[PDB]
């Protein structure tokens, strides 16, 4: 019946919708097109920050990276502000997560794998985490621009949640480093209208959004019940019918998250 609720969202928003919530002790897994591929968009910036965190000591976050206005080829609200003084690796992670800064993400890719191998290196951190399905093939902004049906720069709701689960609720990062990722996602500025909107205020939410062409809108989150019970939420969508310039629908994601919140919070004693 929840599948039918999701189907209606799709009909109404003229859109394809992907949802995954892993099973916990107390709940079943929520799945709707969980193994269909969806463009990553900026959602990759979360596991990217984990990858830089993991490969280096915390000292590495103080490394000043300089770049130029030449390097800014995508929306970079923080990297623009710091073009002349440079940004540190920590600042970059800050911007990548909290502002979805494209330049910031492209520098972390270079830090991770050098020039020319950052995508390979990021995909390999996911492989190290037992995700064989996901893949990153390009930098910003081109990763946001592949056609529907192209496997390049795709993940699936299933895969990316299971990765986020490991990153936030598992040991893929130690506590000093995991906390920093969580603090950055917790302080996200781009996600108020997606998973966050679908959940009561006394549930805690950390998240990383995505947005892109063909009406792509993503959100991945980790949510906490008022009594600290955690869940992973992956919600992904596109709207290929409108062409490359089609309107993405944040409302579609908030509705989905509301269905999920509905399930996870109603207690049936
Ligand atoms: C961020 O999560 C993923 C994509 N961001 C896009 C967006 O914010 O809509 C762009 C990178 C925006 N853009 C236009 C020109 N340069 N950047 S994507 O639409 O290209």
């Amino acid at each position: 019946d929840l599948a039918d609720r999701f189907a209606e969202l799709e009909r109404r928003y003229d859109a394809r919708l992907g949802v995954y919530v892993p099973a916990t002790g107390t709940t079943a897994a929520i799945e709707y097109r969980a193994d269909e591929r969806f463009a990553f968009c900026s959602t990759f910036k979360a596991p990217l920050v984990a990858a830089v965190l993991h490969q280096n000591p915390l000292t590495h976050l103080d490394k000043l990276i300089t770049y130029t206005s030449d390097d800014i080829r995508s929306i970079s609200p923080v990297a623009q502000q710091h073009v002349q003084t440079g940004m540190t690796i920590g600042q970059l992670c800050d911007a990548a997560i909290r502002y979805s800064d494209g330049t910031a993400a492209n520098l972390l890719l270079a830090d991770l794998g050098g020039p020319g191998g950052g995508t390979a290196a990021f995909t390999g951190y996911l492989r190290s985490l037992g995700d064989t399905v996901s893949r990153l093939d390009a930098e910003e902004p081109e990763l946001n621009r592949d056609p529907p049906g192209d496997e390049r720069d795709t993940t699936t709701p299933h895969a990316i949640a299971l990765v986020l689960q490991q990153l936030v609720l598992g040991n893929a990062l130690p506590p000093d480093k995991r906390a920093l990722l969580t603090d950055w996602m917790a302080r996200n500025t781009t996600g108020a209208k997606r998973i966050r909107a679908g959940f009561p205020a006394d549930w805690k939410v950390i998240d990383k959004t995505g947005t892109g062409d063909y009406g792509r809108a993503n959100d991945i989150a980790v949510v906490w019940s008022p009594t600290g019970v955690p869940y992973v939420v992956a919600v992904m969508s596109d709207r290929a019918g409108g062409g490359y310039d089609a309107e993405p629908r944040e409302a579609l994601l908030a509705e989905a998250a509301t269905c999920v919140a509905g399930v996870l919070a109603l207690e049936h004693h």
